[PDB]
């Protein structure tokens, strides 16, 4: 297991534009394409993103990419972000896995804004830092997945995608 199937597996994959969790439009496997309420919008910003004229849909070959400079962008944004690089640092490999997913998800800023549950995982406090997770909108909103991310932070295994 490594993160590429950790969130292939959390965010499906999906060749046409279509809606996320928060109605918003994307691609591929979790790519967001715009916050706008607006189709063409997002067609313009697929188009764009791909570097033709796609008519709204694409190839697993072009959804991998979107993929790979995805993760590639949330790894850097950890390790350029002050708050988030040390968490990342003080972690093993598995655990890494889990906070980039969660990068990934929520974005840079979102992530950085879990203070208490920072502080927590930084301590390696597994058990309080996953209660503590729980006690967000994040959790209620998409209970499965923050359950299977949180599991993974708690035990340090690949137990809860298995
Ligand atoms: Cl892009
Ligand atoms: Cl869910």
């Amino acid at each position: 297991m490594n993160i590429f199937e950790m969130l292939r597996i959390d965010e499906g994959l999906r060749l046409k534009i279509y809606k996320d969790t928060e109605g918003y439009y994307t691609i591929g496997i979790g790519h967001l394409l715009t916050k706008s309420p607006s189709l063409n919008a997002a067609k313009s910003e697929l188009d764009k993103a791909i570097g033709r004229n796609t008519n709204g849909v694409i190839t697993k070959d072009e959804a991998e990419k979107l993929f790979n400079q995805d993760v590639d962008a949330a790894v850097r944004g950890i390790l350029r972000n002050a708050k988030l690089k040390p968490v990342y640092d003080s972690l093993d490999a598995v655990r890494r896995a889990a906070l980039i997913n969660a990068v990934f998800q929520m974005g840079e800023t979102g992530v950085a804004g879990f203070t208490n549950s920072l502080r927590m995982l930084q301590q390696k406090r597994w058990d309080e830092a996953a209660v503590n997770l729980a006690k967000s909108r994040w959790y209620n909103q998409t209970p499965n997945r923050a359950k299977r991310v949180i599991t993974t932070f708690r035990t340090g295994t690949w137990d809860a995608y298995k």
